[PDB]
């Protein structure tokens, strides 16, 4: 509650480290974040195109004494593979690049299907229909076959979430969303809360909150960096957090968020910042203001923002 929990227990019972290295020189970074920073949770995605490097970083850290069972690895299936018959092949390719025989968490990157070779923004005929139920069924099979410990989703809405639940035999263990003082997304958070779905916040620094005087003033008082405050904010909010950084020093700092906390007043401050700083609207690759099927950012978020 005081953002002092270093891990969260998923609905399946599996423990997931509160802080994870975001991967949005990846090998070195991963290896170092684990062996020197103390990281045990690495978040990645096939879409980024760096899994191969993450795998190399993971192999080195393990050959260095870190047990596989002590690591929490997450990946995401990209939009072009959001079709029942493309789920298995996508995950297996993920396991190959990461050089693992299983992953801990596997998310649906975005709840939209895209045609192979689609553009940003998407042209007409590129954002295909999404058989959410058929795809999730296949995701559940990954869990049953022991290749994935937990499945989850990113960038969802209450509407899509509810739809997902009206047929899920295995509830999503985690819901990963953009979260920070600029955009708290209380709504989807509240929906996750009631259903016992854990929440992971991404893009902790935001529209750079690390340079917002409000955050800076709190960081000066606490004598921490804006990034640490922002990350601790997420923790005290009760969500795991995956900060994106490419420097070992920032990476080391980002996990040095235990042993202290943000006074309720300051925490009140950061929370009372009006939600108007949403970085990932989804317009870049899903909006087509004319032919659709999503002719606006609001459609992308079911007009529930």
């Amino acid at each position: 509650g005081q953002g002092e929990q270093d891990h969260f227990v998923l609905k399946s019972g599996h423990a997931m480290p509160a802080v994870g290295l975001g991967t949005w020189d990846t090998a070195h970074s991963v290896r170092t974040a684990i062996t020197e920073a103390g990281y045990r949770h690495v978040d990645t995605a096939a879409e980024y195109g760096v899994e191969k490097e993450v795998g190399k970083g993971l192999k080195a850290a393990m050959e260095a004494g870190i047990d596989r069972k002590d690591l929490f690895v997450t990946s995401k299936i990209w939009c072009t593979n959001l079709a029942p018959e493309r789920v298995r092949p996508a995950l297996e390719n993920t396991l190959k690049d990461l050089q693992l025989d299983y992953i801990d968490l596997y998310h649906i990157h975005w709840p939209f299907r895209l045609k192979d070779g689609a553009h940003m923004p998407p042209e007409a005929g590129e954002v295909l229909e999404f058989d959410m139920e058929g795809v999730w069924k296949e995701m559940e099979n990954l869990v049953k076959d022991g290749l994935v410990k937990d499945i989850g989703v990113c960038n969802y809405t209450v509407t899509k979430l509810n739809r997902l639940l009206r047929s899920a035999k295995i509830p999503p263990a985690v819901c990963q969303m953009e979260m920070h003082p600029g955009w708290k997304n209380d709504k989807i958070f509240e929906a996750c809360k009631k259903h016992g779905i854990h929440i992971t916040a991404y893009s902790p620094l935001g529209k750079n909150l690390a340079h917002d005087p409000v955050v800076e003033k709190v960081a000066n008082k606490l004598n921490k960096t804006p990034g640490q405050v922002l990350i601790k904010w997420a923790l005290q909010r009760g969500t795991s957090v995956i900060p994106k950084s490419s420097k070992d020093e920032r990476i080391k700092e980002n996990i040095q968020v235990f042993g202290w906390e943000i006074p309720e007043e300051d925490f009140k401050v950061l929370c009372s910042i009006k939600d108007e700083k949403r970085v990932l609207t989804g317009e870049e690759l899903f909006v087509n203001k004319t032919h659709g099927p999503y002719r606006s950012a609001r459609d992308v978020w079911d007009h529930e923002n």
